[PDB]
């Protein structure tokens, strides 16, 4: 039951709790960012489509 | 002597606990630099198709 052990014990909850918090922002952030990635690449390849068109729309006429 | 082998248990489970911790957010903080890099990119290359598509407007209007 050592003084200086516990409170060591303790430094190292206080270091994994705020660890806990850092991993939360980040998971929020991955997530965030795969659904932005998402979006970007569902609008890129609409745009891709409407150029191919732009293109062919022009050799063929 | 040496102190109480609970507590000292206790200390390197934690221990163990940080380092597993640390491993994973090695980990995200890459995921986030190649998502991060990956919109850049993407927004780049929207941004580009954009004013392709404005362009190709402007010159069939004219």
């Amino acid at each position: 039951t050592e003084e200086e052990l516990l409170r060591k014990l303790n430094e190292q909850r206080d270091i994994l709790a705020l660890m806990e918090v850092k991993m939360k922002e980040m998971k929020g952030s991955i997530r965030h960012l795969r659904l932005t990635e998402a979006k970007l690449r569902e609008e890129l390849r609409e745009k891709d489509r409407l150029l191919a068109m732009a293109v062919i729309r022009k050799k063929h006429g």
